[PDB]
């Protein structure tokens, strides 16, 4: 149970971690086994009374009033409200502070040095799929500011009994649609095939083409999902451009300016917010590395080889490494052009590390998980390659959940 | 521990069941509450410690050749009990060593290149007894290993630790790597991660070329004596000069770089015997020497100047001129060693490899040990299929150990 070390080995910094030693959620690994490259491992009044008392206790702890008799009347209070409805409501100060923390805790972001600039929208009063679809509307308009993004979240009613949460049923806010062909291809985005077909099924009629936005699948209070258009002007579109190579905006490419998660869990103080779409802004190879060029996504390293004029008859000519080079520097001179927020891996990357020092400073450690943080190119010419890291579960937290069509009766 | 575990990938949806992990050994640093798997690490053997160790490894070997259980086992076994109890230490048999040493690399978490491990040549030096002769040794696996670029993986074997004021050492890292030099004025000649080594070389009497590229002097150290300084005969040393399919002024920043990868400071352990000197060696990565050696911050640093000459814009980095710099710089490294016929392979090559290594594993085996942080290559990962391969990672023996460096510890006659 010692201060743990890690070490940069590019700059010998040595950085002292306390902080693990608060962590309460299991990692998945054992003393015998390390499993830090699975991607998903592995209540009632009687659990839900300690778990709230733990997330007070920080609460007051973090304005300097532990112990007051503002934290101890607040105590009772929440005693009080278990005992009598099985359940309890966070204050306004503690939602806020709540979702703000659940970012700074998130192990996988390297976006963080921004985690106290979070805007919250507090929507537990909403009661349908209408109420949802404007509060949703609104977030979107409120991030998205003509390009100037800002980041934010809209938290809908907590978990009951299970039988009435609230969900998005998409998992993100904007997203393309994806078809199957029937020569057996895909047009569009593969990894939406799914939804896609969920949502013609549901009475959505496709325009069938490369960049079609999915309409919202809003699910309230356990009732059946409805749909809905987000108005056209609301969603900011980028057309990818390269500032050398004019054929490439022949190749017809676009994507969507406001990266927006809607399908993951909030959990502050044992209380579980089933529906909170989060969003922030990109950093570039999100959209230039595994959007375009996953074999499983759009997958366009081939036709932007061949325009290249590149030998691709053999690997050891690296032909997919230029032309992956070439999609990302086209992706961030398009952003830039036209305004709208973007970060570059290097720099990304460079703010982690600060933040990380930051982090060590003033908390006693920051909880990073170096599969996720390494960017997915050119990792050891960026700082976070060459940095030790610990990784632990703190929380408030966000964490993955089950699609909802696969649980849901109508 | 649950007996079935279960690897998905991500691009394939294929999904594997791990139960070798139940003949994990050791620690692995992490907890149920914490994970250290970004950490790069996280007095001899008792009578008592080392029986079962023996029994484990032997019953492991007697199993591999069908024969568990058989006389031949159980007579195995009785000897080397007794032999450890009226020595306190045992010998391995000539087969046990070359089993031993190519489950060693079989077993090793951190290595890309593990579907090669059955074709290990072993050399056994056991009899060896002075740093001459240990010299002669290193000399001959150079010799065999290089085959004139047509490149072979061996390993050379010399006698176990005893009572820890014998060990067989040699102190360089690798048999071959280039001398870095640090000037008065605060810059480095050479390859900076070797300054220390090099400074020892010079103390211990080495006249140093003062030059980008000097090959280093063998310092080695037999039975526990002080260490010597050797010269590798340079005409045993294959050496490739870097140049550009395309850019005809790469050849004008006068890189060059050896064939052979040799590492020589690492520990084998086999049923509990340790052997702290066992050079071995296979052929290259492209990006060990393109992205690491070359454009490492701490090593030769050559980004910024091969990034003036292709003309980048230098000043924004999301014009990512680093990047580009590094592709080409992979690119002509693989060139160079196709041209003069060196064995070297690709990342694409070697992952696509060690995908296909690690499902015949997960078949024949029932599992295969993988550090993702270490398997995953250092430019465009997402682009290779490891990046999206679930891994288990553990330790079995035997292994190559990391071990200190000699001259902390070392008692000087
Ligand atoms: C502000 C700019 C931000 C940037 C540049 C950024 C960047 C990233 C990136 C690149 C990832 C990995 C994504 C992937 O490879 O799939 C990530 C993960 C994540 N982000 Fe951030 N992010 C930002 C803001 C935010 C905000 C505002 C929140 C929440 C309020 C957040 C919460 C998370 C969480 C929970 C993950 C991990 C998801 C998982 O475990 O699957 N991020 N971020
Ligand atoms: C034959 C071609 C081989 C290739 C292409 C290969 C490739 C690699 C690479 C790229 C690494 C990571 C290097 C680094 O980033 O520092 C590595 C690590 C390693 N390799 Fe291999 N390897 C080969 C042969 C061998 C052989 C013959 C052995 C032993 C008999 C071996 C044992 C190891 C070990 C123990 C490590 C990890 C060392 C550590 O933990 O620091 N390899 N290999
Ligand atoms: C195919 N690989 C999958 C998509 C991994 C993944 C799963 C989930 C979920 N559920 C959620 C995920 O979210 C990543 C994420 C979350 C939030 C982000 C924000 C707020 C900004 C940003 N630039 N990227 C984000 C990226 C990722
Ligand atoms: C700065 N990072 C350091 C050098 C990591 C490292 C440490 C040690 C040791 N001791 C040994 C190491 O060996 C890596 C290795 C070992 C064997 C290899 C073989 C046999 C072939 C090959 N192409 N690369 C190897 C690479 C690495
Ligand atoms: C901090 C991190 O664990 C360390 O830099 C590792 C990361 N992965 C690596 N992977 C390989 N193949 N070689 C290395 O030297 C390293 N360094
Ligand atoms: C198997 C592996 O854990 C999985 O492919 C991970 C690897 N690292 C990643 N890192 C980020 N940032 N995003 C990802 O989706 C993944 N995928
Ligand atoms: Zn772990």
């Amino acid at each position: 149970p010692r201060f743990l070390k890690v070490k940069n080995w590019e700059t010998e910094v040595v950085l002292t971690d306390t902080l693990h030693l608060k962590s309460t959620l299991e990692t998945g690994c054992t003393e015998y086994i390390c499993m830090g490259s699975i991607m998903h491992p592995s209540a009632t009044k009687d659990q839900l009374f300690p778990l709230a008392k733990e997330f007070i206790d920080q609460y007051y702890s973090s304005i300097k009033r532990f112990g007051s008799k503002a934290h101890m009347e607040r105590l009772e209070e929440v005693n009080k409200e278990i005992d009598t409805t099985s359940t309890y409501q966070l204050k306004d100060t503690e939602l806020i502070y709540g979702a703000k923390h659940a970012w700074r805790n998130a192990s996988r972001c390297v976006g963080r040095i921004q985690w106290s600039k979070l805007q919250v929208f507090d929507a537990r009063d909403c009661t349908t799929a209408h109420g949802m679809f404007n509060y949703i509307c609104n977030h979107v308009k409120y991030a998205t500011n003509k390009g100037n993004l800002r980041s934010a979240i809209t938290i809908f009613p907590q978990r009951t009994d299970g039988k009435h949460d609230f969900r998005v049923w998409n998992s993100q806010l904007i997203r393309y649609a994806g078809y199957k062909q029937p020569d057996g291809s895909t047009l569009g985005d593969p990894a939406n095939v799914q939804f896609t077909e969920i949502c013609i099924q549901q009475g959505w009629k496709p325009p069938r083409g490369r960049f079609d936005v999915l309409p919202l699948l809003l699910q309230a209070n356990g009732n059946d999902p409805e749909l809905f258009q987000i108005p056209p002007e609301l969603v900011l579109e980028v057309p990818i451009r390269h500032p050398k190579f004019e054929w490439f905006k022949d190749l017809g490419l676009k994507w969507y300016g406001l990266p927006a998660v809607s399908n993951m869990l909030l959990e502050i103080g044992g209380l579980e917010f089933s529906a909170c779409p989060f969003s922030g802004w990109y950093m570039g190879t999100e959209i230039g590395v595994r959007d375009y060029c996953d074999n499983s996504r759009y997958n366009i390293l081939e036709e932007v080889a061949k325009k290249m004029n590149l030998d691709m008859r053999k690997t050891s000519s690296l032909w997919k490494d230029q032309a992956l080079v070439e999609i990302n520097i086209a992706v961030l001179y398009s952003f830039q052009s036209d305004k709208v927020t973007i970060v570059d891996h290097h720099s990304a990357t460079e703010s982690f590390i600060k933040h990380m020092e930051n982090e060590y400073r003033c908390r006693g450690g920051c909880p990073a998980d170096w599969v996720w943080i390494v960017p997915p190119m050119s990792g050891s010419i960026t700082p976070v390659f060459h940095q030790e890291m610990l990784n632990y579960r703190l929380t408030p937290s966000f964490e993955y959940q089950p699609d909802p069509w696969n649980t849901h009766v109508w």
